């Protein structure tokens, strides 16, 4: 298989300056701050994600697997990390995403979300899977709370805390105990433990849904351990009221229980493409014309990562 030949850049704590906490649980604690690379007169807004305050050498692996990922992926719908920090301990270090995470965001600005904005995320959404894929690369936790938002015009996919890399010779990816997110998971990942680009496919639905919703819990109520035999039975997530059939038909496909019968990220970002040319053909929000959503502080030398190459 391909070398791969990213390269982990390491930066200094001097250089960047943490300016506020965003965060905190089972994960650590995620700041914003800045990064001024030294003599370059260029100030890079960032999130941090250092280690709650502890070392535990099973965490420690964790983000450290996390910065592998991050660092092999280069796509304008995937995050960018800047570089780790190795001090006390280890810190990951991200472009900001200013608007925060996708869920939170259709849950504030419901009333000013336009069927315009939902079907672009859907489209980006599919382009960052669609190029993960490419990258022969597993997501595993795809959900709207793992979509940030740097403009309301521009979302990326996060979260590679459980992403696989399959080798060339590998289909699927068997695993291990683990504690997951079921109401996003396809039916092979929750009898099996198989996971497949086409597990993603489902789990693109069900983020869809979420958008859809506004920002709703699937399966609200239902506790975990009975969504198997729920999905078994035919059951499915409902049809979302500003959706039309067109839309909702996308959805169930990704939740077809053969795998195979399930949309490719390549041809839904075909399909949500069309729809995002006529958006109040296929979706009905009422006040859909008259919606409009959304400089920081300190000096301008300010450069957004994507500017920094
Ligand atoms: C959905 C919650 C959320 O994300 N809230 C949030 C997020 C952010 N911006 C931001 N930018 C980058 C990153 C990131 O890539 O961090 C990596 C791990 C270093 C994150 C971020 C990632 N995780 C896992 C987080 C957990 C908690 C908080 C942030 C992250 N986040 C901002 O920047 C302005 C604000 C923000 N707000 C304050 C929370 C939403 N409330 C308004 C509801």
């Amino acid at each position: 298989e391909a070398p791969n030949q990213a390269l982990l850049r390491i930066l200094k704590e001097t250089e960047f300056k943490k300016i506020k906490v965003l965060g905190s649980g089972a994960f650590g604690t995620v700041y914003k701050g800045l990064w001024i690379p030294e003599g370059e007169k260029v100030k890079i807004p960032v999130a941090i994600k250092e280690l709650r305050e502890a070392t535990s050498p099973k965490a420690n692996k964790e983000i450290l697997d996390e910065a592998y990922v991050m660092a092999s992926v280069d796509n304008p719908h995937v995050c960018r990390l800047l570089g780790i920090c190795l001090t006390s301990t280890v810190q990951l270090i991200t472009q900001l995403m200013p608007f925060g995470c996708l869920l939170d965001y259709v849950r504030e600005h419901k009333d000013n979300i336009g069927s315009q904005y939902l079907l672009n995320w859907c489209v980006q959404i599919a382009k960052g899977m669609n190029y993960l894929e490419d990258r022969r690369l597993v997501h595993r936790d795809l959900a709207a709370r793992n979509v940030l938002v740097k403009t309301p015009q521009h979302v990326k996919i996060t979260d590679f805390g459980l992403a696989k890399l399959l080798g060339a010779e590998e289909k699927e990816y068997h695993a291990e105990g683990g504690k997951v997110p079921i109401k996003w998971m396809a039916l092979e990942s929750i009898l099996h433990r198989i996971y497949t680009h086409q597990s993603d496919v489902w789990s693109y639905g069900v983020t869809v849904w979420e958008l859809m919703t506004f920002g709703s819990k699937p399966y609200d109520g239902i506790p975990a351990s009975e969504i198997s035999s729920i999905l078994e039975k035919g059951e499915r997530l409902p049809q979302p009221p500003i959706c039309t059939i067109d839309v909702y038909m996308i959805m169930v496909k990704c939740w077809m229980i053969d795998a195979d019968s399930r949309p490719k990220f390549r041809e839904l970002i075909i399909e949500f493409s069309k729809m995002a040319r006529d958006p109040q053909r296929y979706l009905v929000i009422q006040g859909d014309e008259r919606m409009h959503l959304p400089d920081e502080e300190d000096m301008d030398d300010v450069v957004d990562a994507d500017e920094y190459l």
